[PDB]
């Protein structure tokens, strides 16, 4: 079957670990509580897409932080390392205007919850199907 199992157990907060799936990059982010916060501090008016783009949620979902995330306490950001706009790998360990990810194929800034804000990418970078299986796998597919 598809599915692989990410062990996560020495990502520590601030990092990012880098993983290859279905041949494209998946980012996971062990997320600073500054990166939290943030997230957790912009009003969905503020987005330019509010929906989730998570595959785990409804398709409605709308794009607060915590739609964003594998987990409640907003530690785990899972998402395609895929650019919206045509594709590039967005540049994390916090770049761009919004203390994200910045694409630099053509200037597009995501925030610390992988949502568009800036740039010609019209949506927030989506989410894969991911869960933990136990403490310290992530299932993704
Ligand atoms: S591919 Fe990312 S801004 Fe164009």
């Amino acid at each position: 079957l598809a599915s692989i199992f990410v062990d996560v157990s020495s990502v520590e907060p601030g990092v990012q670990l880098t993983v290859k799936f279905l041949g494209k990059p998946i980012f996971i982010r062990r997320r600073t509580e500054a990166d939290i916060e943030l997230g957790r501090s912009v009003q969905l008016g503020q987005l330019v897409d509010t929906n989730a783009r998570n595959a785990n949620i409804d398709a409605g979902a709308e794009a607060t932080d915590q739609n964003r995330t594998l987990d409640e306490a907003g530690e785990w950001l899972v998402m395609w390392g895929v650019c919206t706009h045509l594709g590039c790998v967005p540049i994390g360990g916090v770049s761009g205007d919004f203390g994200g990810w910045f694409c630099p194929c053509h200037g597009s800034h995501y925030d610390s919850a992988g949502r568009i804000r800036k740039g010609p990418a019209p949506e927030n970078l989506p989410i894969p199907l991911a869960k933990f299986i136990d403490e310290t796998t992530i299932q993704l597919g």
